[PDB]
């Protein structure tokens, strides 16, 4: 049996990240999870191949969607694992040094808090399981509110931050990762003072976080664990199906599953850089018909026939400059950067703007602008001005990193942003409007859960 020594507990901990890596069943950072995360904003249109993603993209999904179901249950698999470790550690604490106990608890609570965050971010109100039975329990359990789930997540992440080291092996959390995750929960709750409290210190000694000079190093193989990295996942490192082939054009052997919308391209192109060129972030994120655009190591206009010169293609997290194709199986893996320092800077910008330190906020925005070789912020020194560029910089900075939908949602900008993006998607989205909510703002509790758990009420609007 297991649980015998420090090595066994360390192996258990590593296994708690596996549900984030799951490819086909809704693991959060696996290919299908990524699709669900990017599908609902104005970033991309999906083709109608992977039906459960297409319905999500189009706002026609139901509470039987197998992929959103899978996402739900992956979260609970991970919770079961983290709860089990906590229980086993308590049971066996007498054989472990207090230092080892602290290391395990710190990591385990980081992991539990991160998953709890995502659970209530995606499903709003949901059953809150903080104990693990011998088997994952199918006993009935009424939902907890988003606030209560996030309360647990904050408690976990506070304790984690206090116990974790300033540096760690790649894929293992640091105190900075715990603080940054905690800060994000404060941002989502509009607790601006506490966001500032936990995030501002991350910009100072003894931390070493910095924006990398080359934005693209955040999304490559060779600069994994770079100086901007806060927490990264090694997806291939796991009680074949990877991201880049999905988004590459048929012309280079891919499955062309999604393309950037006109609206998102308009956002990328709006403001040119100090030298008059397109924002380097846009040039790292999408391929389109501009002079010198390359795609899989050929000129754009040579890869694509003339009738396709007006199309748009995703580059972020693709092998678009290291390779000429996307073979299957993949030759290498590009870690998912779950948290990076740009996130801390833009979260501070947002917190300071909302609290009323506009100059401070602008300073943080300008760090982001300067890395991208843009002029500094030139909008009015007002909350509304600074908010307009916050939104704009986040859209460009975190394209297809799974932020845009949740951002638009929490800001109350989603409805108007979909309105300008596509008439039919907007029409479908508006069918979800009832009372003062929209049912499409969160994935519904799956039909399977409502059937198996009679104390669970359906999601509002569903
Ligand atoms: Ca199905
Ligand atoms: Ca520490
Ligand atoms: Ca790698
Ligand atoms: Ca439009
Ligand atoms: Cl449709
Ligand atoms: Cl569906
Ligand atoms: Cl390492
Ligand atoms: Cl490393
Ligand atoms: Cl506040
Ligand atoms: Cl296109
Ligand atoms: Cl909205």
């Amino acid at each position: 049996t297991f649980w015998k020594d420090e090595t066994d507990f360390n192996l258990a901990l590593t296994s708690c990240y596996t549900p984030l890596k799951n490819a086909l069943n809704g693991g959060y950072y696996g290919t299908r999870g990524v699709m669900l995360r990017i599908a609902r904003a104005d970033e991309v249109d999906f083709r109608n191949d992977i039906s459960d993603v297409y319905t999500v993209n189009r706002f026609t999904n139901s509470n039987t969607n197998s992929l959103t179901q899978g996402m739900f249950y992956q979260f609970y698999n991970a919770l079961y694992r983290t709860n089990s470790i906590m229980q086993k550690l308590e049971e066996k604490k007498e054989q472990f040094s207090t230092d080892f106990q602290n290391s395990v608890k710190g990591e385990c609570l980081f992991i539990r808090g991160f998953y709890l965050f995502q659970l209530a971010k995606e499903f709003k109100d949901a059953p809150l399981r903080l104990t693990a039975s011998q088997s994952p329990s199918t006993f009935p359990l009424a939902k907890s509110s988003q606030a209560d789930i996030w309360a647990q997540a904050k408690e976990d992440l506070k304790t984690a931050a206090s116990l974790l080291p300033i540096t760690n092996k790649i894929g293992k959390p640091t105190q900075g990762a715990a603080y940054a995750a905690l800060g994000k929960i404060y941002v989502y709750e509009e607790n601006w003072q506490e966001a500032i409290n936990v995030l501002e210190p991350l910009t100072q000694n003894p931390y070493t976080y910095k924006l990398v000079e080359d934005f693209n190093w955040n999304f490559d193989d060779t600069h994994e664990n770079n100086a901007e990295s806060i927490f990264e996942l090694l997806i291939e490192d796991v009680w074949s199906n990877t991201r880049p082939k999905e988004y590459a054009a048929a012309e280079v052997g891919g499955w062309y599953e999604a393309n950037p919308t006109q609206q998102i391209m308009d956002i990328f192109w709006k403001e040119k850089d100090k030298d008059g060129n397109f924002d380097y972030r846009a040039r790292c994120s999408v391929a389109w018909d501009y002079e010198g655009c390359t795609y899989y190591q050929r000129p754009f206009r040579e890869v694509f026939a003339q009738d396709k010169w007006k199309t748009y293609w995703i580059l972020k997290y693709q092998n678009w400059k290291t390779q000429k194709d996307e073979p299957a199986p993949p030759k290498s893996f590009i870690n998912e950067r779950a948290i990076r320092y740009a996130d801390v800077l833009l979260m501070l910008a947002e917190a300071y703007m909302n609290k009323g330190a506009l100059d401070t906020s602008i300073g943080y925005i300008n760090q982001i602008r300067r890395r991208a070789n843009l002029n500094d912020y030139s909008g009015p020194i007002t909350k509304e001005g600074v908010f307009e560029d916050l939104v704009h910089q986040r859209a460009i900075e975190f394209f297809v990193e799974g932020e845009r939908f949740y951002d638009l949602r929490r800001w109350g900008l989603l409805e108007q942003t979909l309105k300008t993006c596509d008439d039919t998607r907007y029409k479908n989205y508006q069918t979800g409007k009832s009372d003062n909510i929209n049912k499409f703002n969160y994935f519904p509790i799956p039909a399977k859960e409502l059937d198996t758990n009679p104390l669970c009420t359906p999601s509002e609007g569903w």
